[PDB]
Formats: C-alpha cells, structure tokens, sequence
C-alpha cells in the first residue's frame, strides 16, 4: 500500500482565511508571547467538557481513557513541550478540518476586528479565544506545532505543519493516548525559556486558576525524582 | 455558465516551498526593498529575450503587438504601480504553474542558501535573481500583487494574490495588451513613497543600465504635458 505516500494524499495547504489569521495573531500579540499558553490550556479544557457532556449520555465515553487531565512536560533535550489532554480528541478528518480551515460563520467580520484591533492599537488577546482561534497562536513560539490525536471513532493521527501547509498521517505509534490529544511544540531558538520548569510551571499556575479540570506539570524534586505535580 | 465562480475554480493555493521562499524573500531583504523594481525590469527584459528568440523562427511572434518595450507606470490616486513589457506573455496554464508552485530542481539547495545567508548575514539580493525567483520580491512592498498577461496562443488573463492565495480568472476587458504583461502592485502604506515619479526615476534609470530594450517612465513636463519619457 504505498499509493498514499507516493501519492502525497497526507499533504494539505491552508484555507486562505487561516493563513490571514495566522498572521494577524503573530503581529499583534508578538509583545505577549507568553498567551499561547493559556490558550492551549483553554482548548484542553474545552476538548474535556465535550467528551465529559458525551459520557452524559454515551456509556463507552471513557473506555479509551478513564481520567480526565491536563499534563503538560518540558523536554529541554529535544527543545519540545508538550501539553496532553484526555479530551475528545479528533478524528482523521476533523484534524484536517478543524485546523486547516475556518468556520464560525463570522470569519470576515472577526477578521476586520482583528486588523481594526491592531491598527487603531487595541487588544487582541481577548478576541482571539472569543473566536476560538487561539490555537494559532502557538506559531508565536514554535517553528513546528504538532498534534497527536485519538477519537473513539477513528484511529490515532498526528497533525504537523510549520504554517507553510500540513500534513496529516496515521501513527505508526498506534494508539497510545488512548483518547485525547497532545500538542506538541518543537520552540524556536528564542522561546527556550519555556523549556524550563520554573517558567512553566508560573504560567500554568497562572492560567490553570480557573479550569475545572486538573493541570499537572511532570517536575523533578529532591536524589532527584520526577513525577506529576498539581498546579491547580 | 457560472460553474467556476461556484466551485471557486478559479481559486488557488500556493505550493509549500513557494511561501517559505515568499517569507525568506520578505525577512532578508526588508533593509533595501527598492530591490523589487530591479527584479520586475529584469524579468520584463527577459520576457522580450524570449519573444525575441521565437520571433527568430516565428514570423508572426510579433504580429499583436510590434513593439519590444518596457513602460512604467505611477498612479498615486490608486496607489498603483504599475510595469508593463511587450514580451512572450504567459498563457492561463503558465500563470498558474509558473507563478503559483517552484521547479528548477534545485529549490531544497536554494532555501537553504537563503536561510544560510541569513544567518551569516550574506547578500540575498544577489541570489535571488540567480534562482530566477525575483518575481516575489514585489511582496516586500505591495499588498496585492496583479499580473495581466497576454499570450499569443492563450486570451488575455488575470492573476491576483495578497500572498495568502491567488486566484486567475480570464480578463472581461479582453485583450488589450496585444502582447505581453502588465504588473500591478497595490502598495503597502509604507511604501508610498513608490508612487512619486522623481523617485521611480531614479529608480528605473540606475535598473535599467544593462538592459537592451527601451525602458519608459509616464511623467509630466512644463501647460502641464503628459507622456513617455526615455530612461536608457
């Protein structure tokens, strides 16, 4: 079966929309960096309110998974961060769906809010998780996002992309995550900072003050130990 | 009758590698973008080199239009520049795959000069031309860049992009470049200063040196006369 790989049938380019939307994030909240954060967070939160509403009514919900978290770790080594939720997760095609291209049905009048927001010297940050494009933001700090995810309807993917185009193609891995998703954050040479714990962990704290959800943060203590530590 | 415009048929997107060289264009060459113009009379004269040798064995290359010219032209009112050759043309086919996607073969090595020069800090200017993917740097200082060309085995046709997207759409005023391309950016507001004629003068004068063809410039004498004046 090599019609799919030689075929490129993995590889997509953006909707037009999404890569004006990219751009009108990285301009204006290049001063606040640091929000890509608190905004991947809010996504995991919300992927975990979804697939708690589901198990409401759907008894094999959390067969995949039984817990419902946020855990996020730090690789220093191979300058990647990753932040896992135990959320719905999203199927083959809601990846390429759902991230490559835009809906709302107020992509037009949000786009001129942003640019309106950023030319008259406004705030972008509250709108972009209005809209529920904060994902995007997480180009503000990484050459490379990529996301692992796994639906109860379909199969484990990984979605990767540098905001030039995506591709997306079943893991070789298998089902590893049981259900959810993993964001995962290859950090461009200047965003080292969030390599480490002591930056991680404040801004987590920091944001994780108001998900209903436990957020945890894989530190080391004192020989020395690692283990998940709540921040919330 | 209305197919194309209901199934966005018209509508493209750029291939990967074209929008990486879009950006690495963009981040190298900010510091002197004056640059574009060169570019853009460059490939102007080469796009009369090669009507010029198909009239060596076609003797009805010239017949929609006999002259073998370049003419620049300024619209401040529309903050619109506006360059205009009387070379071979592009057909539809041509517009979409020449401007849209990258070949020569040689586009992994390319990048990574680019990429390499921006880190040693070298000349991309010279470069560029070098890879004959000068046609981007018009990017560095318009919003919009238009390109309408008229081939001798195609109708006249309309490219258009902001850089996230591009779309070609044949040209309702029909053919009325007889021959040729016309190259119309729709400037930044930080590049307006491209739109004053004593600046596109110099400008067009000191590009157009080397180049074996008449290259013209609308301007105004002293009542107020308008016409093409001679710059090489």
């Amino acid at each position: 079966g090599s019609h799919m790989l030689r075929e490129k049938s993995e590889k997509f380019a953006f909707q037009a929309e999404v890569n004006r939307m990219m751009k009108l994030i990285i301009n204006s909240l290049y001063k606040n960096k640091e929000i890509f954060l608190r905004e991947l967070i809010s996504n995991a939160s919300d992927a975990l309110d979804k697939i708690r509403l589901i198990s409401l009514t759907d008894e094999n919900a959390l067969a995949g998974n039984e817990e419902l978290t946020v855990k996020i770790k730090c690789d220093k080594e191979k300058n990647l961060l990753h932040v896992t939720d135990t959320g719905v997760g999203m199927t083959r095609e809601e990846l390429v769906k759902n991230l490559g291209t835009i809906a709302k049905s107020g992509t037009s009048e949000f786009l001129n809010k942003m640019t309106e927001a950023q030319e008259d010297g406004q705030s972008t940050s509250e709108l972009i998780g209005q809209f529920g494009v904060g994902f995007y933001s997480a180009f503000l700090v990484a050459d490379k996002v990529i996301v692992t995810s796994k639906h109860n309807n379909d199969t484990q993917h990984i979605w990767e992309s540098d905001s030039n185009e995506f591709s997306v193609i079943a893991d070789p891995r298998g089902n590893t995550l049981g259900r959810g998703t993993t964001i995962t954050l290859v950090l461009k040479e200047e965003a080292s900072d969030y390599l480490e714990l002591d930056t991680i962990k404040n801004l987590v704290k920091k944001y994780s003050q108001f998900i209903n959800f436990p957020i945890y943060v894989w530190s080391s203590k004192t020989k020395t130990v690692w283990d998940w530590e709540l921040m919330n």
